[PDB]
């Protein structure tokens, strides 16, 4: 193994990992990750066995997709909020995972799905049976069945209601009939969620990913923010440094608003997907090339600032609900783009997220199942712990090698992402600093930022273009080049205030201030 120039350069910078809520988070689908008992389904024991891998990648947080009992493979429709799904193992396996995570200073985030339950959840079964029991006269009585007010039942088909089979009643189920929506205005419901947050916090959970936060109270954004506020306070009441990140799948003008709840993070969705800011810039669909990435960072930061001066952005770029990054880039320098997309994701301010498999450029988009294929550990047929993945996934042609092979390749996507995360772990200002887009020095080819945290300043220079570019950054002050990312043998250079970046590369400087 012969290390690239970037590897040698970046290694000379000491890790500076701060134990707070600005981390690098690996999002795992337990189902498709690593199988410990040989049934082809991934499990908690399997995840535990692969913590050396995740830690070696440089991630110091894990978010698992839902781990509680569910009739589906994906497990977003929950039947029991205080156990583990039998396919994943037991509560004892969860306890061991937490212990092993904390020993490695890795924090654990669980997917917290309270906008709906499964229609097989006992609360709904009981409400449904009760509703069906009522004579024509009717009008439910929550003293006879309190669960009737845990969900929204009506004789009227408003928006997102489905029929309760064999009756004249309907119930709210925005996503699908098998996912009835919880009434989060119910004090009884809030009482139940209280017990649930106590349960998971008491087993050493560090935070929550809040699913579907903008659908907490259907179309009523006021009640939704009230609901989120209640939840954020319920959690922080019990553990002050508990971390919470909300999924608000919408534009930034909308998801900025949810920061009024006091939540730490909202996922930064306008930077996600093929047609998000990162994707558009790399595929040449942006009005101002590289500088569009600058403008977008500033516009979103400025929007959030309307609501809070005290937050952690959640850049993620891709997740289990979207086509994998590698599928966004085809033809000439697709690999270069695939790498740089993750530089543009992971070197953003706040708490950065990496979806499992993105570090080896896994492909898959045709349907949701196909976005959640088995982690490609190895090419070997019968390697221990390989997962079969979801049963209804479409055919998908991969374009990059398996992980074992990528580790051995100094110019693999894996080694690039690994290098990216090392830069982030070396310079706390990248995640925590105030962000300044140096617009006067940026153009369609290069994008320049200064990051300032507690009197330390760094300069980030991205070249997400197919063209070599030079920039005079001497106006920013006296700088030293400390880190870089290269997508080919061509490496960034820096001399006497002039930076030269080849196509698809990054250069990091420290400013010296006297
Ligand atoms: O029935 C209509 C839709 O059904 C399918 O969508 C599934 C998703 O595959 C599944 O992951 C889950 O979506 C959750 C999503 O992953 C999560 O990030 C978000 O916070 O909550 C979602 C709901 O819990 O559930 C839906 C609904 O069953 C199908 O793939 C989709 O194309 C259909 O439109
Ligand atoms: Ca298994």
């Amino acid at each position: 193994y012969k290390p690239s120039a970037m590897e040698q350069m970046n290694a000379k910078n000491d890790p500076n990992v701060i134990q707070d809520n600005y981390r690098t988070c690996y999002e795992v689908f337990v189902y498709s990750f690593f199988d410990s008992d040989g049934d082809g389904i991934g499990d908690l024991k399997g995840l535990t066995e692969k913590l050396d891998y995740i830690e070696g990648l440089g991630c110091n947080e894990i978010w698992m997709m839902p781990i509680m009992p569910s009739p589906s493979y994906h497990k977003y429709d929950i039947t029991d909020y205080m156990n583990i799904d039998k396919q994943y193992g037991t509560l004892d396996d969860f306890d061991a995972l937490i212990t092993e995570c904390h020993k490695r200073n890795i924090n654990v985030i669980i997917d917290f799905v309270i906008n709906h339950t499964s229609n097989e959840h006992p609360w709904f079964k009981a409400a449904a049976d009760y509703i069906k029991s009522l004579p024509d006269g009717a009008e439910p009585d929550s003293s006879e069945c309190p669960y009737v007010d845990y969900y929204n039942f009506s004789k009227t088909n408003t928006g997102g209601y489905n029929q309760l089979p064999g009756t004249n009643w309907y119930y709210e189920s925005q996503f699908v009939d098998s996912m009835p929506d919880l009434n989060l205005q119910s004090e009884a419901v809030r009482g139940e969620i209280d017990k649930v947050t106590s349960f998971w916090l008491d087993r050493g959970v560090d935070g929550f990913r809040l699913a579907a936060v903008i659908y907490y109270n259907n179309n009523n954004q006021t009640e939704t923010i009230d609901d989120l506020t209640w939840l954020v306070n319920n959690v922080k009441s019990k553990k002050a440094d508990a971390y919470m990140v909300g999924e608000g799948w919408t534009t930034y003008r909308e998801y900025a608003k949810y920061y009024k709840s006091g939540i730490d993070s909202m996922f930064n969705f306008d930077f996600s997907q093929q047609d998000g800011y990162i994707g558009k810039v790399l595929n040449g669909a942006a009005n101002h090339g590289a500088s569009t990435y600058g403008n977008a960072l500033v516009d979103v930061e400025n929007e959030i600032k309307k609501y809070t001066d005290s937050y952690i952005d959640a850049p993620f770029y891709t997740n289990h609900d979207m086509g994998r990054s590698a599928g966004y880039y085809n033809g000439d320098n697709a690999e270069e783009k695939t790498k740089m997309a993750q530089a543009m994701n992971l070197l953003m301010p706040g708490n950065a997220f990496l979806y499992y498999g993105e570090e080896i450029g896994m492909r898959g988009t045709a349907n949701d199942e196909t976005k959640r294929l088995a982690m490609r550990w190895s090419g070997d047929s019968k390697a221990k712990g390989m997962c079969v993945g979801p049963q209804n996934a479409e055919e998908t042609e991969q374009t990059y090698d398996t992980l074992d092979k990528q580790m051995e390749d100094p110019y693999s996507i894996y080694n690039f992402v690994k290098q990216t995360i090392s830069i982030r772990n070396a310079f706390p200002e990248i995640a925590r600093g105030t962000n300044t887009f140096e617009k006067d020095l940026s153009n369609d080819n290069v994008c320049i930022f200064t990051r300032e945290y507690n009197g330390e300043k760094a300069v980030l220079i991205f070249n997400p273009s197919k063209d070599e570019a030079s920039v005079d950054v001497s106006s920013l002050g006296v700088n030293d080049a400390v880190a870089m990312l290269q997508t080919t043998a061509a490496a960034p250079s820096y001399k006497d205030g002039t930076a030269k970046l080849p196509a698809y590369s990054v250069l990091v400087l420290k400013e010296n201030l006297y």
